[PDB]
C-alpha cells in the first residue's frame, strides 16, 4: 500500500487588509464549494466524471463559531450545487485546532490504506471574518485549555508564545531579533504569491525588527505584551484548499501509473498529540512536533537533509524558528543560523514556506494543513510561478501543528 | 486484520429531569470532568492499572457542540490530561464530528488506524455536555447539524421540525401509524426504567400518554405547520454523559496478553461509513438511504442476513427514527414497521431486542457519546452485564446504527461474541 498525491486547488486567502476583502463576502459554503470544484479540474473530474471518489474528509476548526456551523461532512456533498452526485459517500468533519488540515489527511490516508477508498478528497476550509478580533480571539481560545488559560487575555493564543518567546531568548537559545529575520523572509515571499493574504505588502526588516507603532504591542496583557510584535503574528484568513488522493488501485481506475509525471507519492504520515492541561516545562521545544517529524521520515528512511523543501506551521515567527528546531534541519539554539544563512529562502538550499506561510499567505485554520501539501506539490510540479523553484525538488515534507505543540502532523512526499 | 472490542464505560446520562441534575447545592459535571470520567472508567474494565495506562497508541474523541455549549474545541489533547499516573502524552489524538453520528466516527478512525498499524490498541470516547444553555439556545446550537442558513428558518427548535415533516408525510403515505410512534415510545421508556444509567430511568407513563391526548406532553413546536406532528414522547433527550471504549488488534492482544477467543472480548468484522447531501433534501422522506446504505454494507462485509443476529442498537433520535431504523435495516420490511414494534420482537423478551437500555429517547442523547454507547451496550448484553435488562438468551451476533443529521451521515458495525 502506497499513497499518491494527485492534485488540488488552493483558493485565494482573504481577510481584512486584503483588497479583496469587502458586494457580499465569500461564505464558508461558497469557499468550500470553490475549493472542492477547483480541485476537480486539476484532477480532471469536473462535470459528471465527479463521482469516482470513495471518501470526503473536511478539516475545519471553528465553523460552529464564526459561521455558526458544524456538520460540514454532508456540506461537502452538495457543494456541486444535476452534476451534483457525491451523495451517500463517507463524509466527516475532523478537528485538531490549527492542525485540523493535516488530520483531514490522516483520515483519507487510513481509509485508502484500508481499502474503503482508493480515491479520496481532503478539504480544509476556514472562514474567520464574521466577528471582531476580540471576539475572534476568544473563539480561537478553544484551541487552548480554555477555563484555565483564557484568563490571560481576550487574545489568549498570542499570550502563550509571547511567553515561549520571553523565556527562550533569556535562555540564550535565539534572538528575538531572529524573529524579525523569519518575518521579513516569509513576507517578501508572500509578495511573489498573489494568493497570499499579505501579498500586497511588505516593510523594512527594521519595521519587522521592532521600534514600531504601526506594528505595536497590541496585547491587552501587561506582562508578555512586548514579547510579541504584530510581525510575529499570523494572519486571520479565509480560504480553502482541497486535495485528491489515490492508491495504485485508484490510479488504475483513473488509468494512471506509479511514476506518471502528473503525480507525487506519499510514504509517510505521523500523528502525535500531548496534554492539553499539563503545559511543557521546556518552552524551547515542540516535542509533539519533534516527535511527529522524526517518525514520518523514519518511516520513509531519510535524513533531515535528504530533502529539498519544506512547509511548516509558522503560526508565529517564533513557531517557524522552533519548527526549524522541531526538525533536524536545524540544531539546538542554532536557529539564528539558517534563517540568516537564508537556506530556508527560495534560493536557499532548503526553501521553506516559499509562498509566505501562515504569516503572509495567511492562516485559515482548517485550510492551513492542506495548503502545505499542495504547496509542496506545485513546487514539485513547477507550478509555483514567480516563486517556483529553480532547482526542482524530488523530496519534500510537511509539519502541521495544533495549539501549543498540542497536536502535530507530518508527511513525506517524493516526486515521481 | 481483525478488530476486537475489549471493554469500556458509560457514565450516567443526566440532564434536567434527572434527580442528579443540579438546580440552584453542588456544581454540575464538566465536559472535562465528564471526559476524564469516561476515560478513567474505561481503564479499569480493561485493567489499565494506575500506571499501566500507557499501552494505547491512539485517542479519538467524538464530540459535536463542545465549542458551543461548553465553549470548547480541541478536545484531542484534553483527553491526554484527563488522568489529572498522567502519561498519555504525545500520542495521536483528535476530535471528530459528524453531528449525531460523531460517536460512530470516532470509532472509524481508531478502526482505520489499527488496521494500518499506527495503533494496535486505541481508545474512542464520545462525550457531550449540553446543559449550559436554554433549550431555545440549545436548539439553535443543534441546528448546526442541519443546513443552517436555509433551514434554521423553520423554528428555534429546528431539528424537531424536519422529522415532524418526515412524520406528517409518511403517515399519509400509509406507510405507518403515528400511533406506531407511541408503541416505540412506551417500549424504550419502560426499557429505561430497568436501567439506572438512563436519563429517564425514573419515569414512565401510559401508552395513551405516549399516544397523544396530552398537555404534559404537548405540541411545543413554535412552528404552526408541523407542530402537531410531534409529541414530546417522540423527542429524544438532551443529556450529558460520556462513553469510552478500548479496542485492540491481535497484536494489541498479544501485548495485552490475550486470545482471539478469550471470553473477555467481542470482535468486530464490519464498519461502514456513508454520508449524503447536506443541501439536497431527500425526495423520499420514508427512507434513510444513507442509513440504509451503511447498514447493508457492513453486514455484507461480514456476510450475514438481517436476521442472523439477535440484538441491535439504533439511532432513535425520534420514535420516528427508530421506526425508520427498523426499516433502514432488513429487520423490517417497507411500511411494515407497525408490525415488529407491536410484535414486540424489538423488546427484551422479543426475538430481536433493540435499545434494551432505553435508547436516545430514555437512556438519553449526549450526542458525541451516543455513537459509542450503542457499541458498549451491545457488548454488555453479550457479556451478561446489562443487569436488570440483561438478556436471558445471550447473543453471539450483534450490530449498530448511528446517524447524524437527517440521514445525512450514518455509521454501522458488526460484532460477534467470542
Amino acid at each position: 500500500k502506497r499513497v499518491f498525491v494527485v492534485g488540488g486547488h488552493i483558493t485565494t486567502f482573504v481577510g481584512k487588509g486584503s483588497p479583496l476583502f469587502i458586494k457580499e463576502n465569500k461564505t464558508l459554503e461558497e469557499l468550500l464549494a470553490e475549493s472542492i470544484n477547483g480541485a476537480l479540474q486539476n484532477t480532471g473530474l469536473h462535470d459528471g466524471r465527479a463521482a469516482l471518489v470513495d471518501k470526503l474528509v473536511v478539516g475545519n476548526f471553528l465553523g460552529e463559531l464564526f459561521s455558526s456551523q458544524g456538520h460540514l461532512g454532508p456540506a461537502a456533498v452538495g457543494s456541486l450545487s444535476n452534476s451534483s452526485a457525491f451523495l451517500n459517500k463517507p463524509a466527516v468533519r475532523v478537528e485538531g485546532a490549527c492542525a485540523s488540515g493535516g488530520l483531514a489527511v490522516q483520515s483519507a490516508w487510513e481509509a485508502l490504506l484500508a481499502g474503503t477508498s482508493q480515491i479520496a478528497l481532503a478539504v480544509g476550509v476556514e472562514v474567520q471574518t464574521t466577528v471582531s478580533a476580540r471576539v475572534g480571539g476568544d473563539y480561537l481560545a478553544r484551541a487552548a485549555h480554555y477555563k484555565r488559560q483564557r484568563q490571560l487575555d481576550d487574545f489568549t493564543f498570542p499570550c502563550l508564545f509571547a511567553r515561549r518567546m520571553k523565556a527562550i531568548q533569556e535562555a540564550g537559545h535565539f534572538t528575538m531579533e531572529d524573529a524579525a529575520y523569519v518575518a521579513a523572509k516569509a513576507y517578501a515571499s508572500g509578495n511573489r504569491n498573489p494568493l497570499a493574504h499579505m501579498h500586497a505588502r511588505k516593510v523594512t526588516l527594521d519595521f519587522c525588527t521592532q521600534a514600531s507603532d504601526k506594528n505595536p504591542n497590541f496585547l491587552g496583557n501587561e506582562i508578555y505584551k512586548p514579547f510579541l510584535r504584530t510581525t510575529d503574528c499570523s494572519q486571520v484568513s479565509d480560504g480553502g484548499a482541497a486535495v485528491i488522493l489515490a492508491s495504485e488501485e485508484g490510479l488504475q481506475k483513473l488509468g494512471l501509473s506509479p511514476n506518471d509525471n502528473r503525480l507525487v507519492e506519499i510514504k509517510s504520515l505521523a500523528s502525535a498529540a500531548g496534554n492539553l492541561y499539563e503545559d511543557s516545562p521546556d518552552l524551547t521545544r515542540m516535542t509533539t512536533s519533534m516527535v511527529a517529524a522524526r517518525t514520518a521520515l523514519s518511516m520513509a528512511g531519510v535524513k533531515p537533509e535528504q530533502l529539498q523543501v519544506a512547509e511548516v506551521h509558522d503560526c508565529f515567527t517564533i513557531a517557524e524558528l522552533l519548527m526549524y528546531e522541531a526538525l533536524g534541519i536545524a540544531e539546538y539554539g542554532g536557529a539564528g543560523a539558517l534563517i540568516r544563512s537564508g537556506a530556508t529562502a527560495l534560493d536557499g538550499r532548503i526553501p521553506v514556506n516559499t509562498g509566505g506561510g501562515l504569516l503572509s499567505f495567511g492562516h485559515p485554520v482548517g485550510a492551513t494543513g492542506v495548503k502545505q501539501v499542495l504547496e509542496v506539490y506545485r513546487q514539485m510540479k513547477g507550478q509555483c510561478g514567480e516563486y517556483q523553484m529553480k532547482n526542482i525538488p524530488g523530496i519534500g515534507a510537511t509539519l502541521n501543528m495544533g495549539g501549543d505543540d498540542k497536536t502535530a502532523v507530518s508527511m513525506v512526499l517524493t516526486n515521481i
